């Protein structure tokens, strides 16, 4: 029997939204479902009341690409030679599906990460590993302005935040380009920064993505008086390490979003995966005190590893939905765009971690506790500053997703619920009525 303490006055970073991707034909392979289940996986992922209700949208732009096939490959370009731009929206194969999620559940943060520029602007002339030339930093520059704004400005699709390199570290066997931090700092400085101020781009920048989860990428342009003006988000993800604080970027005032992150090496869709990632975000909240925090694939083909939270079987045209799924759910779903994270006592006992969220607007508050061990822990609940009437419990499990419990009173900004082991539960109420 352990207390926990959520202070509604003390306040931390402000929490941007939760997001997932759709890259490399994924988006066309949920329509192949068929209608009905594709607006059934849209539902799951997107909605609000019986979904994981992730807030933000992460697509490829497209590189021209030739690898790949037609069940995982690369989208043609807007601009596949230097004097020839082609805006034709067919390019694009997530155009479709960020229409039909913007319209029905308001998603309004799009996020577009470049994997590679066009193979014109490459080293190796292609966009398979290799680098961005230098005599190219300009074009590319443009590039990025004139996706901005014809992206608006011809198809209705307006991309908030950019992303400018995935992976700088990584060259692969698809869409990639290195980069080292210094030659990002003189892009930033002497491309970026003047073309995205003479185009008046209102749009953020995600920095380069680091494949790992550090700052080191961005510390060269953090630095930089005329690049950190647009080093809004530094971005990286979280593969083969763990979250740490970002000491530079939080010094520049600048957000911290990570972008990517999955299991690429086994295929576990038990609760014991969910928790995994759940205990991710919770460590994202808490050491790093980031912003934003994103799945690799929403849905995807790959029914043999946890790339996506939901696996897609092309043949039988069927789906399986994964618990990390929702146990993710159980911070996005309720955490909205805007939200402040709280102070909450987060480590009340052992294997147990709790963290919690208000809006500042409306009043509202979740509280997510996880017990990631083998034991039932009871735990008590003070609210310190606020007296809700009542909670609303969600409970993920090994047979629960996202299942909504009776209401429990709260009595004198106190109430108390038995966390059941290898379990994540969230607490969802209002102050103001
Ligand atoms: O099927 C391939 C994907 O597995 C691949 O996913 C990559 C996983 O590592 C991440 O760091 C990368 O950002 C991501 O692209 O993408 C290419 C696709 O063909
Ligand atoms: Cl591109
Ligand atoms: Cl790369
Ligand atoms: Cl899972
Ligand atoms: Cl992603
Ligand atoms: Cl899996
Ligand atoms: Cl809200």
């Amino acid at each position: 029997a352990s207390t926990v303490t959520v202070d509604w006055d003390t306040t931390y970073q402000t929490i941007d939204g939760f997001g997932v991707s759709e890259a490399f034909h994924q988006s066309n392979n949920i329509a192949r479902l068929g209608e009905t289940k594709q607006n059934e996986i849209y539902d799951l992922l997107f909605s609000t009341t019986d979904g994981a209700g992730f807030s933000i949208f992460r697509s490829i732009l497209g590189d021209g690409g030739t690898w790949g096939n037609a069940d995982d490959g690369p989208n043609k370009t807007m601009q596949p030679a230097e004097d020839v731009w082609d805006w034709n929206e067919s390019n694009d194969d997530q155009i479709p599906m960020i229409r039909a999620i913007q319209s029905k559940y308001g998603v309004d943060q799009i996020l577009y990460t470049v994997w590679s520029p066009p193979a014109w602007m490459k080293t190796n002339g292609s966009v398979v590993g290799g680098s961005l030339r230098t005599d190219k930093y300009q074009a590319y520059a443009t590039y990025l302005a004139e996706h901005i704004k014809n992206y608006k400005s011809k198809f209705g699709i307006e991309i908030t935040h950019i992303g400018i390199q995935n992976e700088p570290n990584l060259e692969t066997s698809y869409s990639s380009c290195r980069w080292s931090p210094e030659e990002l700092r003189i892009f930033m400085r002497d491309y970026l920064v003047p073309t995205f101020d003479k185009e008046n781009i209102t749009a953020k920048v995600v920095f380069a993505e680091n494949m790992s989860f550090n700052e080191q990428y961005a510390i060269n342009s953090l630095n930089d008086p005329i690049a950190v003006k647009r080093v809004d988000i530094v971005g990286a993800h979280n593969y083969g390490s763990s979250y740490i604080p970002f000491t530079t970027t939080k010094s520049k005032g600048k957000g911290i979003w990570m972008t990517e992150v999955s299991d690429m090496n086994g295929n576990d869709t038990t609760i014991n995966d969910g928790l995994r990632w759940a205990k991710e975000i919770h460590d994202f909240m808490t050491i790093t005190e980031g912003n934003a925090w994103f799945y690799w694939w929403g849905a995807c083909f790959k029914t043999y590893n946890g790339e996506g939270l939901i696996q897609m079987d092309l043949n039988s045209k069927t789906y399986k939905v994964a618990k990390r799924l929702y146990t993710i759910g159980q911070f996005s779903r309720f955490i909205r765009p805007g939200w402040q994270r709280i102070e909450a006592t987060k480590n009340p006992v052992s294997n147990v971690y709790v963290t919690a969220y208000k809006d500042p607007k409306t009043g509202k508050f979740a509280i997510v506790a996880i017990n990631n061990g083998w034991s039932k822990q009871s735990i008590t609940y003070t609210l310190k500053g606020f007296s809700p009437a009542s909670v609303t419990p969600y409970t993920t499990s090994s047979t629960q997703n996202l299942e909504k419990g009776s209401d429990i009173t709260v009595n004198n900004s106190s109430f108390s619920f038995e966390l059941a082991p290898n379990s994540i539960t969230t607490f969802v109420g209002d102050t103001e009525s």
